[PDB]
């Protein structure tokens, strides 16, 4: 598996092994991040395994990966969301297309990342990959808004701004 | 190190090793807990280092731990916050005397514990030991208490236990005030 590799504006210049290229001076790539809600319209938070690389035990929102080289965003997301959590999602739709970030976790590992935010529902129960996924809870986007205005720092730090900007926060929203 | 165990009452029963003592199964032992304020009256919530046995990466409050043989609750208090945290303190004051917490973490370790709670300001700077802390905040309590009430799942158990206890609640407010 890779990350993708990005020039100055987001062209691919090329491709680096997915865990070799998450270091304390992680270059740009592209990623993806995704917010799922069940039928209900509860949205589904995950906390990342210890065994992550980047942010490890960190709660955070449904699933974020990253696109491989000739594979749509969409895709990566219905691929991640099979590989992460067992579960089938519908088509995956744009909430926050051109978030960008670069931060540093904890142990001092940086994601440095083009990753366009999206969200979708689940059409199946989850089947949760214990190599991703140590816990995860399905609960009201509105406590968890709520969470994120009062402890950020409880949080990703993606997961905080994609659900501090404006439009975001409003599409996520409908999709209770 | 190792903790101090106690019957079905509160009654100290004998001593067991520290880490030997914590396992999915877990006796009732001595423990304390402590919410610690800088001079500003922030709060200081901090997350447990990936490498602690129990709760590994989990944001809590600013300090836990289990008093030794021959040492006092606050003793206990002063020592691990130095331990872990590097800082000073004031005299701990006792907020929460009863707390009592039965807990397993997401692993199957299990926590039993009588568990005092207290509160302190610090004196000195932090000297974070990363081997017991990964990450820390200097908060606002009313923040923290937001945070808890909307996801509480997003903390350790205990802290959100301690944190809505009433009477734990109010101590932990006056320590909000700005002291010079
Ligand atoms: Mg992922
Ligand atoms: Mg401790
Ligand atoms: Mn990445
Ligand atoms: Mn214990």
């Amino acid at each position: 598996e890779h990350v993708i590799l990005l020039n100055a504006q987001g062209v691919p210049t090329g491709t680096l092994e997915k865990y070799a290229a998450h270091t304390a001076d992680t270059r740009l790539h592209l990623a993806f991040s995704s917010w799922l809600f069940n039928a209900k319209g509860q949205l589904l938070v995950t906390r990342r395994a210890l065994s992550k690389k980047a942010w490890p035990g960190v709660w955070t929102n449904s699933v974020c990966g990253h696109p491989q080289l000739g594979e749509s965003n969409e895709d990566a997301v219905i691929r991640r969301c099979r590989y992460e959590l067992g579960v089938e999602i519908t088509p995956p739709e744009s909430i926050y297309p051109d978030f960008r970030f670069r931060a540093t976790d904890p142990s001092g590992i940086v994601e440095n990342e083009v990753c366009p935010v999206f969200a979708a529902r689940t059409t199946s129960a989850l089947q949760i990959n214990d190599d991703e996924v140590m816990d995860y809870q399905w609960c009201d986007l509105a406590d968890v808004l709520h969470g994120i205005d009062a402890t950020p720092w409880a949080f990703s730090p993606w997961m905080v701004m994609q659900a501090t900007n404006r439009e975001a926060r409003k599409r996520l929203s409908a999709f209770t």
